[PDB]
């Protein structure tokens, strides 16, 4: 249940735990939650009301952004990519980034290639939900997906880092999970390797464990676009 | 890196020799300067190939899709870009002196400080362009001063000379090129309210790696004059 304006600050993070400040429908926070689960890290999730934030939350992030990690030593780490990096380095078990410094750099280069997708998927949703023109936004998204399709086809591997899932896949996933409910699943109709990747991801135990309830997510979006503040509670 | 640039019509470089790494650069590019600092700090054996940015070699788009610098090219034909990813790759791939902290939190904190710096490169460029063209600069300078105030707060809170503690580290080298340029850009006045930052500037100038790559002010002044005069020799 989300904490907002009026909520008491949480206590210190206990030794042996790490805390993530999140919101159940935030795709950036979804990234970091995937990495936490995939590495079997003991953690607690504190959800934040993004419309009416707790004033104390600005002591966690100066602009009240999520996700933020808080450690038992009162250290704050943000935002999603830096947090995922930290978790992979700080918790030795099941390394998600590659062993090879070049391959790690390549994954970060792939992440840069992906940089327009979050904005484009969001703008697609807003356009479709507001009845505004979406042809250009979908065309732009299809082009970014073609760039990713070319990588998978060239490599001839199911995932972006090889035959097994790795950090880069989890970093991209949240926006692909959302294509269906956003009404833009048709934007991968020209990219068969990407469609295989989507399925491969759904079969991943960590992805499967964190899959959103589609009906609840639709309910959230409906109240969000009604400007109803209760959408964030 | 005091060599002439390769431009349109030039021939592609051959394979990078075993034991070397190649950086595609330009002598006055601050992003490339960042990566050259890391190469020097770690004593990595390397070759610098300067690219004519006004008149780029056709083959250079096989190194970066949009002809950006810097790009690292390895002896295994691998390409790594741009400056932040290249610097991290260098620090992790090469032994000896390590520039990032070993502690995962301290390393993450350095990445967070880099994010805090993200507006400075564009603001410094915009300030230069405004001053050189005689356009409005009050609000651009105020914006830059605010970004510098954020950095000042970090140094004052930590009570350390450098951004990563009491000695120089990766984060300092990542920020340096734009601070080196304040003088010739004509915006040294934008650190007049930030005394910790002014102390840091001096600490950086005293660093052997920084000092080794420090640009001669007169040559840099000449480059900017040629650049704003639209003289093609600026990029030679
Ligand atoms: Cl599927
Ligand atoms: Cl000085």
């Amino acid at each position: 249940r989300t904490l907002g304006k009026g909520s008491q600050p949480p206590g210190p993070v206990p030794e042996g735990l790490i805390r993530i400040y999140s919101m159940r429908f935030c795709p950036y926070s979804h990234r970091t939650r995937l990495v936490l689960k995939a590495k079997d890290i003991r953690h607690e999730v504190v959800n934040i009301n993004l419309r009416n934030k707790p004033e104390w939350y600005y002591t966690k992030h100066p602009f009240g952004h999520i996700p933020v990690l808080e450690t038992s030593q009162s250290q704050l780490i943000y935002e999603s990519v830096i947090a995922c990096e930290y978790l992979d380095d700080a918790y030795p078990g099941r390394k998600l980034f590659p062993y090879d410094p070049y391959e790690r750099a390549r994954q970060k280069m792939l992440l840069e290639l992906f940089s327009k997708v979050p904005h484009l998927t969001k703008e697609c949703l807003v356009a479709l939900r507001s009845g505004r023109e979406s042809t250009n936004l979908k065309a732009a998204l299809r082009q970014e997906f073609s760039n990713l399709e070319e990588i998978l086809e060239y490599q001839n591997t199911t995932f972006f880092g090889g035959t097994s899932i790795s950090m880069i896949d989890y970093l991209l996933w949240p926006w692909f999970e959302r294509l269906d409910v956003y009404g833009i699943l048709d934007c991968v109709s020209h990219t068969p390797a990407l469609r295989l990747w989507i399925s491969a991801m759904k079969w991943d135990p960590t992805v499967s464990a964190l899959l959103m309830d589609k009906s609840i997510f639709q309910g959230f979006l409906n109240l969000y676009f009604q400007n109803n503040p209760n959408a964030f509670d």
